[PDB]
Formats: structure tokens, C-alpha cells, sequence
């Protein structure tokens, strides 16, 4: 069970902070008294950001401002980071490529552009981070989507994305379980979630209701800290138990009895 | 009710054909008599998959030898193997990279290659076979795994590159319904089978049993010919219906609904 103290000192990187769900996250975790740094292309909107952050009790806030689109971007990010802070406690991957919501049409270079972004890029976040991760047995927050779990019409190149970083970061989940390893890795999927960039995104389009940004964030926060395998925030108390297949849970619970352990 | 007339005469793409299950893929469309193209990087071993094919049924049997990590020969191929058979029904997707058996501990190049290799190629190919499908009304086989349902330890690059797959064509097949697009997509997703591949990377490893190449093959062929969604070939009965998930099946269709189609 969950107390604002479980953060107040840690040390944090919150990706996609400029706005929306990311902004927010980095407010909360200030209003905790962690330290942040907080990232995005943006610089403009990143000040406005670090300084909010201070105002509200942050023990330090700083920017660095790049597209992820770029790994060396991503791995020199994260080491200007830890050392600005002394380390690094928890990381949160919360950013994501801009997509319009329609059929898709052979747009080769969206599907790349949006695994770079999307996918790419947060296994090399993580895996730049994972030696102090290591040292402080700390946390990586990994945002995600009902369409990580499920397919909607109208966004093949995102949903791709996001179903790798299940993928990807639940078999890493299940290595340093085996191995020992305490660092914690939360899978977080968001229904839909009042920003602008997704009210602008779904009018006319999708008609379901919107859950809030700023509780949004501070679930993401909460599961993370936690150490939670995944947090659900999709607007429903029933529909994270349609979406979190039990069918997996059992299967991967059955198969691990199959594997020569000792050797 | 599957006949192996269906394929008599039909234009059919084979990749990861050279050995393995892509292979014995061909040997079955050859026996059917169907027109077949198949692709692997090694020019001998296609040279040999030929002229077998021409000796048991292929109305017609060529190769081209490339690198699918390469987009450009992905691309020029599917149109090269238009060319020679004068159309295309059936595309089969079947190649793969096998990373190293291991423990993640930084690979990102893998992570990388195998995102290449194994996903975006069957995006490439699969936009460029588009038009001839269309034309066709013909078919795409992706072929996936249960570790592109579940994840599984030592194994998470490649994991991230199945469930792609999934998230990918399995919008792209919902926005085929929608559109009224009359080209199949089905996902297959197999356990072990018997390659050399499979079973010497996890000799010691892995202690679950390996299904027979030959009927996987046929099985794939099957399932793509009778336009279904998914298929499995999983050594039992049962293990479809953990994988197979009805709670996304539910979630896809009532969520068909919150969408305003008219626009
Ligand atoms: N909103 C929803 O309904 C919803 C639902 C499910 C999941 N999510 C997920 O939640 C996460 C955040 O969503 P959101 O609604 O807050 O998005 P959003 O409000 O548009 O904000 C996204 C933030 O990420 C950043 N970002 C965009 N491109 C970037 C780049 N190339 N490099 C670095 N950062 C970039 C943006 O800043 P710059 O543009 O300045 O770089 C912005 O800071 C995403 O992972 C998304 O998939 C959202
Ligand atoms: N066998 C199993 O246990 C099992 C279980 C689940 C899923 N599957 C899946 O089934 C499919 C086939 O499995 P497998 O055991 O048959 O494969 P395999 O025996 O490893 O066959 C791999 C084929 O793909 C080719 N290939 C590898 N890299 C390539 C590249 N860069 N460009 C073109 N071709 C490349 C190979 O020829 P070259 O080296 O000559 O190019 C070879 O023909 C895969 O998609 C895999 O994920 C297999
Ligand atoms: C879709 C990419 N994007 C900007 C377009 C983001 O801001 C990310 C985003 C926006 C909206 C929803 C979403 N994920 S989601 O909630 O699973 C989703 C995706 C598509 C449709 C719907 Cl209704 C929902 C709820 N992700």
C-alpha cells in the first residue's frame, strides 16, 4: 500500500514530459520531493516544466531536450542524467510518436519512425540505465495501451510498437525474476486519457468516455512504485481482467517447468 | 473443409524457404501443383528446393536469393516473382533471424536485426504484394510463434518481432473487414517444431516436445487457404484456447461500435 514517501528523494526520469500524461507525472512526483529529469524535444515547454516542478517541491528538476529518434541521443540522455542526480532510482518511458488515426496505406516510414520512437529507443533508455538501476534495485516504468494488449482500427504502425515492449519487457520481467534481479519493470496500459494530443486526435472518430490526466499519472507513479508486473488505468474497474489474458498467465507459469533450470 | 485442389494452380510466394518449415512449405505447394517463387539467402540450397518442387507436381518453380534485412531486395523480390508466375495468390512469410539462446544483458544490435529481419521485411513485402492480392482476392501467411502470444526466457528480441506481427496484421486485418478488403491475413502461431534450428538451439535447454515440420507445413498452408484468422500448431489440443484469448476477442468486437463509421 501506497505512501507519497516512497518517492520523496529518488531520483527520476520521466520521458515525454514537455505535455500531457508525461507532464503530469513529473509535477506529482514534485509535488513528492523527488529530483527529475525530465525530457522531450521542446525546450521551451521543458522550462516551463522544471520550474513548475520547483515551485511545487521537487528536490531538483532539470531538462535536457532531444528527439528520441536518435539513440545516441537516448544513451548520452540517461548518462547526463544519472549524473546529475547522483544515480538514477526509477525510469519512467512515457514518450511516443504523434500518429493521425487512419487506415493504413503503405506508410513504410511511419511503421520504421514509430518503432524507433515508440519501441527502440526504450530498450536502449534502458538498457543505458539498467547498471544504476542495478546498483539502486530501482524501477522502469514502461507506457503502453489497450492497444498493447488489443487491436484497434486505424493505427497498425503504434500498436505494432506497443506489442513489442510487452513483449520484449515482460520476457525481460521474467529473466530477473529467474536471475535474481531487483529491478522492477511495470507494464502500464492506459485506456484513454483526456490530453489534448488525444481529444484533438479522437474527435469524430472514437466516442468512448476519457479518463483524467492527472490521476493517470499519479496510477502510473503508484504501479511503478508498487513494483507491480502491470497497472491497468483503462476507465473500467472489469475490463483490465479482459485485457490481461489469464490464458498467458497460466501458459507461461506451465512452460516454465519445461526449461532444464540447473543447465 | 480444406482440398489440396485449392492450391492447384495458385501463385504462391515462399520465404525462409532454402530449409526448415519453409522448405517442406514447398514441397507440399509442389505436390498441389500450384506455381510457387521461394526466397532464402543461399543460393545453393534454393537451387536444390527447385528442382525438387519440379519433380513432384510444381507447375512452375523459380528462386531469388537475397537478404530480407535488406528493404529494397525485399521490395524489388515480390515484384520479380509477379513477374514470373503472371500474379500472385498466396504470400508466405516465413523467414526469420535466430539470434543466440541468452539472458538479455545489452544486445540492442539483435534487438535491432531481429526487428528488421523478421517484422519490418513482412511489412515491406507485404505492401508491395498488395495490388496483386487485391486482384487476386489471394491471401498472406505470417507466420509467428507462441512466443509471439506469451513470452518465454532467453529469447526476447526475437519475442518483441513476433508479437509485432501480431499487432500490426492483426489491425490490418480488421481494417480489411472494415473496407471490405477481400485479402486474408492469417497469423500462425506454432510451438517447437523439428528443424535442425529449433531443436539444436535448444538441445539442453528447452525440454518440451517439437511437432513434425512436414504437417506444420501442411497445417500452415491449410489454414491460410481456408482465409482463417489464426492458426495453431502447438503439440496439443488445449493450448490454442490459453493463447487465443477471449477477452481480446470480445474487447475487438464491442469496441467495433464505440467508433463513428460514417466518418
Ligand atoms: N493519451 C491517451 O489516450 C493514451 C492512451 C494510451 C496510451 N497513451 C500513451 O501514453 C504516453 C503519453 O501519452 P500522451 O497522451 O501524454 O501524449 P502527448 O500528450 O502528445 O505527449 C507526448 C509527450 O511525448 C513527447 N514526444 C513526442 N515525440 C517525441 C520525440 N520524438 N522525442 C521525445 N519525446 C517525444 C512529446 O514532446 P515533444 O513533442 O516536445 O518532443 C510530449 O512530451 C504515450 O506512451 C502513449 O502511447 C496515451
Ligand atoms: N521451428 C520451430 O520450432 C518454430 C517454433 C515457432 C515458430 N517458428 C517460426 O517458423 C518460421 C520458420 O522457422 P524455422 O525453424 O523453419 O526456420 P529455419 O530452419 O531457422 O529456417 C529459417 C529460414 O529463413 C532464412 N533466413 C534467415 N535469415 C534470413 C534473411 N536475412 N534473409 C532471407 N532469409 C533468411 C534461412 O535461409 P538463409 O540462411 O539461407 O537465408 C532459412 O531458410 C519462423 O518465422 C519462426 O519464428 C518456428
Ligand atoms: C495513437 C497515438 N497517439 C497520438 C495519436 C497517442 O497519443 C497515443 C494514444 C492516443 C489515444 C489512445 C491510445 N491508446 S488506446 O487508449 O489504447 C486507444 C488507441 C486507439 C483508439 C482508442 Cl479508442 C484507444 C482507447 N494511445
Amino acid at each position: 500500500k501506497f505512501r507519497p514517501e516512497m518517492l520523496q528523494g529518488k531520483k527520476v526520469i520521466v520521458t515525454g514530459a514537455s505535455k500531457g500524461i508525461g507532464r503530469e507525472i513529473a509535477y506529482h512526483l514534485a509535488k513528492m520531493g523527488a529530483h527529475v529529469v525530465v525530457t522531450a524535444r521542446s525546450k521551451e515547454a521543458l522550462q516551463k516544466v522544471v520550474a513548475r516542478c520547483l515551485e511545487l517541491g521537487a528536490a531538483s528538476a532539470h531538462y535536457i531536450a532531444g528527439s528520441m529518434e536518435d539513440m545516441t541521443f537516448a544513451e548520452e540522455f540517461v548518462a547526463e542524467a544519472g549524473n546529475l542526480m547522483g544515480g538514477l532510482d526509477m525510469l519512467i518511458l512515457n514518450h511516443v510518436l504523434y500518429n493521425r488515426l487512419t487506415f493504413f496505406h503503405g506508410e513504410i516510414d511511419n511503421v520504421r519512425k514509430s518503432m524507433e520512437v515508440n519501441f527502440h529507443s526504450f530498450v536502449v533508455l534502458s538498457v543505458a540505465a539498467m547498471p544504476m538501476l542495478m546498483q539502486s534495485q530501482g524501477s522502469i516504468a514502461v507506457v503502453s495501451s489497450v492497444a498493447g494488449k488489443i487491436t484497434y482500427p486505424l493505427i497498425a504502425p503504434y500498436s505494432a510498437s506497443k506489442f513489442a515492449l510487452d513483449g520484449f519487457f515482460s520476457t525481460l520481467r521474467s529473466e530477473f525474476l529467474v536471475n535474481k534481479v531487483n529491478v522492477s519493470i511495470t507494464l502500464c496500459i492506459l485506456g484513454l486519457i483526456d490530453t489534448e494530443t488525444a481529444i484533438k486526435a479522437t474527435s469524430g472518430i472514437y466516442l468512448g468516455p476519457a479518463s483524467p490526466k492527472e490521476e493517470c499519472a499519479l496510477e502510473i507513479i503508484k504501479g511503478t512504485a508498487l513494483r507491480q508486473d502491470e497497472m491497468y488505468y483503462v476507465g473500467s474497474r472489469w475490463v483490465p481482467y479482459l485485457l490481461g489474458n489469464p490464458g498467458r498467465k497460466i501458459m507461461e507459469f506451465l512452460s516454465a517447468a519445461e526449461y532444464n533450470w540447473d543447465n
